[PDB]
């Protein structure tokens, strides 16, 4: 029983680097993070800052999840985010990984008491 919230900070919290210095960072992290025991993980963000920056933007910007859901919320000032993609000749279990870096608002979904994130929806 790892809750949803754990399970945000291990696949999308990444603090202890204010941004994503390496292109050996996807490979490393998605497979660091467990995001590659099942299966090669198609798509995966990470987040460069605070824990409580990105809690906190459950109280920010309230707007349409994309599952049509009123619980996702935009961070109003743009976060450092690492866009993992997966590429081409990525075989499971040799996952590979297109690192990209950019500073984009973020989209995240809350629930619970607290109210903190258990997904990460997109970013603008
Ligand atoms: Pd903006």
């Amino acid at each position: 029983k790892e809750t949803a919230a754990a399970k945000f900070e291990r696949q999308h919290m990444d603090s202890s680097t204010s941004a994503a210095s390496s292109s050996n960072y996807c490979n490393q992290m998605m497979k660091s993070r467990n995001l590659t025991k099942d299966r090669c993980k198609p798509v995966n963000t990470f987040v460069h800052e605070s824990l409580a920056d990105v809690q906190a933007v459950c109280s920010q910007k309230n707007v349409a999840c994309k599952n049509g859901q009123t619980n996702c919320y935009q961070s109003y000032s743009t976060m450092s985010i690492t866009d993992c993609r997966e590429t081409g000749s990525s075989k499971y279990p040799n996952c590979a990984y297109k690192t990209t870096q950019a500073n984009k608002h973020i989209i995240v979904a809350c629930e619970g008491n607290p109210y903190v994130p258990v997904h990460f929806d997109a970013s603008v």
